């Protein structure tokens, strides 16, 4: 392929390793993907990293009680770019009423960009993935990776 | 000042703060500045970062049972250019006999190379700088903070 689209494929590879880890461990995770809207506004509050994407990066950076697990990391292409991230809430009436603010704040960037956030749960483990204002939850592991090949 | 200098204090603090917060929590850590010696060859045994430098970032690297906090992190031209690296370990009788891996590395990479390795010690918290062979044990705030300005001048 090109190698644009080997480092897209190594980029999704990465981001679902990290995710399915976290899931597994109930480590709240809220990962904001910058599509054609861009989010410097919102990569602005957060702590700068402009690093290289890894698994292993993002799921150190989500380890509770840390200081960069409070907020939305937000990658650009295949770069984190920063961490610890405001983002805005949404007031939805279709958030289900248990979920917290990583949830809210996934579907309130979802509303303003064209972005994909993905929202691992730390109560649950569950995956879920806010896109056009709309939350999807308790996505396999197949359904992540697809949602992410046609994201791009 | 110059962008340059301010961007090496700006650096010099970050590395202090995390320092600091790890030395207090008996988290083990080791950090390796490149300078003239070239170390491209121990940077790419680790898992590229490219980063820019924050004491969040350095702290988040290091928290001990976490991918990244085995190895050393190495710092290059401003930047966390990789992390879990390999270092070689020092072979030399001289080093403290109550000191393991960490400080080993330390010693080893100073050995062939001009670098500047910061160690934290995760049975005490104790602060060691490694350069030119030697181990400089037991440093306070104040000392680190020299040696790092004595380094980048
Ligand atoms: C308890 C931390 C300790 N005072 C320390 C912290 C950073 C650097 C050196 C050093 O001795
Ligand atoms: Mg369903």
């Amino acid at each position: 392929p090109t190698p644009v689209e080997e480092a897209q494929q190594k980029t999704i590879e990465a981001i679902t390793k990290a995710i399915n880890y976290m899931a597994k461990r109930r480590i709240g995770a809220l990962l904001t993907i910058e599509r054609d809207t861009g989010m410097g506004d919102y990569i602005e509050t957060g702590i700068p990293l402009n690093a290289k994407v890894s698994s292993e990066l993002l799921i150190n950076i989500f380890i509770p009680n840390t200081p960069l697990h409070d907020g939305a990391v937000i990658m650009k292409n295949n770069e984190i770019a920063a961490a610890a991230c405001y983002l805005p809430l949404s007031e939805s009436p279709f958030i289900s009423k248990e979920l917290g603010t990583r949830h809210r704040a996934a579907v309130g960037i979802s509303e303003v960009t064209d972005s994909l956030t993905i929202i691992v749960s730390e109560e649950t483990g569950g995956v879920s993935v806010a896109k056009n204002g709309d939350l999807h939850r308790e996505l396999t592991e197949e359904a992540l990776k697809e949602m992410l090949e046609a994201e791009f």
